[PDB]
């Protein structure tokens, strides 16, 4: 499913993503712009180090979900890769909860760093009425 944009944001505040852990909700949205484009059936396969990035957060298959494929992954999530392709967010969204519950936060995402940090973000969220 591609999410336009206003949808996506009144859908992540109704699952409790504003200010959680401190990260702003257009910080998600910007996140998600980046990440996959709103889409939640985007992959993408790194043959560098034989991992996959799922979703439309792209979470990664080393560490958070499996995939069965990846060399020494864990899953953290506790979660098939194949729950973060559903049209039904909410799986992704639970996943995404935790990986920003460790240290770094919002930075475990490279693109956040190079599009979001520092940036006016407002865009993101204007007009939807959240």
């Amino acid at each position: 499913k591609v999410f336009e944009r206003c949808e996506l944001a009144r859908t992540l505040k109704r699952l409790g993503m504003d200010g959680y852990r401190g990260i702003s909700l257009a910080n998600w949205m910007c996140l998600a712009k980046w990440e996959a484009g709103y889409n939640t059936r985007a992959t993408n396969y790194n043959a560098g180090d034989r991992s996959t990035d799922y979703g439309i957060f792209q979470i990664n298959s080393r560490y958070w979900c499996n995939d069965g494929k990846t060399p020494g992954a864990v899953n953290a999530c506790h979660l098939s890769c194949s729950a973060l392709l559903q049209d039904n967010i909410a799986d992704a969204v639970a996943c995404a909860k935790r990986v920003v519950r460790d240290p770094q936060g919002i930075r475990a995402w490279v693109a956040w760093r190079n599009r979001c940090q520092n940036r006016d973000v407002r865009q993101y969220v204007q007009g939807c009425g959240v």
